[PDB]
């Protein structure tokens, strides 16, 4: 049940307009700084696989991830920044759609 709601979660914010920055792992040999800035990344694909292989083993772990993805962008991404925006956007998704779920 808690791994159902993850499972919407995660699919509405895999085809979300603004999810285009988080689909994938950041590159970091294309991103100068980011393996210094970022010591725990985390993406949707990732989060895909380990939903996939079950390692959730509960509703906060998956949103520890989710978390992680938008601390992650706010801090290597400026604001204003296109990634930044889009973030921002995805963060505010989660949060308000995880909420309507617990
Ligand atoms: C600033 C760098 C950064 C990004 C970033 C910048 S551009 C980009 N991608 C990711 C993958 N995408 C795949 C294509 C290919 C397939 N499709 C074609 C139909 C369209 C999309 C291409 C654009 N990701 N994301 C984060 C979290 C960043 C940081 C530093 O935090």
């Amino acid at each position: 049940s808690d791994l159902t709601f993850c499972e919407i979660i995660l699919m509405e914010m895999e085809s979300h307009d603004a999810a285009w920055p988080f689909l994938e792992p950041v590159n970091p040999r294309l991103v100068s700084g980011y393996r210094r800035i970022i010591k725990n990344p985390m993406d949707f694909s990732t989060m895909r696989h380990r939903l996939s292989r079950g390692g959730y083993t509960s509703s906060e772990e998956f949103a520890a991830d989710a978390l992680l993805v938008f601390d992650n962008c706010q801090t290597f991404n400026e604001d204003d920044s296109e990634v930044g925006k889009a973030g921002h956007i995805m963060r505010r998704f989660f949060e308000s759609r995880w909420e309507e779920f617990y």
